[PDB]
């Protein structure tokens, strides 16, 4: 028969130089690290608008107004390295020291724009 927001204090903006920081993640869950401008919004998307420039690994895709499929994902306990020149205009994300990868074949994530007033590395 509801995401939290975590930056650094705005006067340590940079506007010259090549900066870098490590940012580490035990999980794999929705987590974006970049750089914003000191007018970034506590409670908007982080990099949706023109005050900050991503990455996300949750969806490998860089972050801006709009998304774009950049880098591969991450796993449990991994870091990252954010690197940012000014004199350049160039930003870049290294996933365990390996150098991300577009889908244009280019390292370089962010090019060409202004400095404004600075940029100070975030987190989401």
């Amino acid at each position: 028969y509801r995401f939290r927001i975590f930056r650094a204090e705005k006067t340590y903006a940079v506007k010259a130089g090549r900066w870098y920081f490590e940012f580490e993640a035990v999980t794999a869950g929705d987590m974006r690290v970049g750089w914003s401008r000191p007018g970034c919004q506590p409670d908007l998307e982080l990099g949706s608008d023109d005050r900050a420039f991503a990455f996300d690994g949750f969806k490998a895709q860089r972050w801006h107004q709009g998304n774009e499929h950049y880098g591969r994902s991450w796993q449990a306990g991994d870091v990252v390295g954010c690197m940012v020149d000014m004199n350049e205009h160039t930003m870049m994300f290294t996933l365990n020291g390996e150098i991300l990868l577009d889908d244009s074949g280019s390292e370089l994530a962010f090019k060409d724009f202004d400095v404004g007033d600075g940029f100070i590395p975030v987190c989401s």
